[PDB]
């Protein structure tokens, strides 16, 4: 196979949140057919980040999703050419993150080039004052729109103290060649920061994702 059962991950993100510019690079590995991936991440510019690292982690590849055989796999079919995605994250309190990523392949590695811009976050709200705990697990709904694939999620951040903040995600996935398109389906995922240093200059992220009817 062009996609191996064990794939490396290399990525760079250029981002700007509420006017604060930063660059993060990461290297990881995962199991595309098991739906798991792990990435080690270092802030290269812009340290220490003055906002919640959780608004970045979903940006750090649905080729790492476990799919049954009777649902066409839009992401894996796109390789070796790959695919790009554009995402909008609409926060409860009017903050917004717009992110784009290019996913390519180099031998047994996926390569991501990510650009992220967050703005209009309340300066003293939970994202900019780093009061998040994690993303709750959630379920993406995937379906074709306009020939490409769309993913909707109604997400929640768990905050310090136990409350939640809603965040709605819309992603448009665009394969770089014609692929067999799937009927609508769902992807159950979980994402976690496994470890971080004091200011999140060094972070390890883990995600698990499984498609189903």
């Amino acid at each position: 196979g062009v996609i191996k059962p064990d794939m490396k991950i290399k990525l760079k993100m250029e981002g700007n949140v509420n006017g604060h510019a930063f660059v993060i690079e990461g290297e990881g590995e995962g199991k595309p057919y098991d739906g798991t991936n792990t990435i080690n991440l270092e802030v290269k510019e812009g340290a220490p980040l003055p906002f919640s690292y959780d608004i970045l982690t979903n940006a750090f590849n649905r080729a790492f999703t476990k799919y049954p055989d009777d649902i066409p796999n839009y992401f894996k079919q796109s390789f070796p050419e790959g695919y790009s995605w554009e995402r909008t994250m609409t926060f409860e309190d009017k903050g917004i993150v717009k992110v784009k990523s290019d996913i390519s392949m180099e031998e047994d590695s996926f390569i991501y080039e990510i650009h992220l811009k967050g703005e209009n976050f309340p300066p003293n709200g939970p994202v900019m004052q780093k009061k998040t705990l994690k993303w709750e697990p959630s379920t993406e709904i995937l379906y074709v729109r306009d020939g490409v694939l769309v993913g909707d999620i109604k997400h929640k951040l768990l905050l310090e103290g136990g409350g939640h903040h809603r965040v709605d995600f819309k992603t448009i996935y665009r394969a770089k060649k014609a692929v067999k398109l799937p009927d609508y389906h769902f992807v159950d995922h979980r994402i976690e920061i496994l470890n971080h240093d004091k200011d999140y200059n060094k972070v390890t992220v883990y995600e698990s994702a499984v498609a189903r009817y």
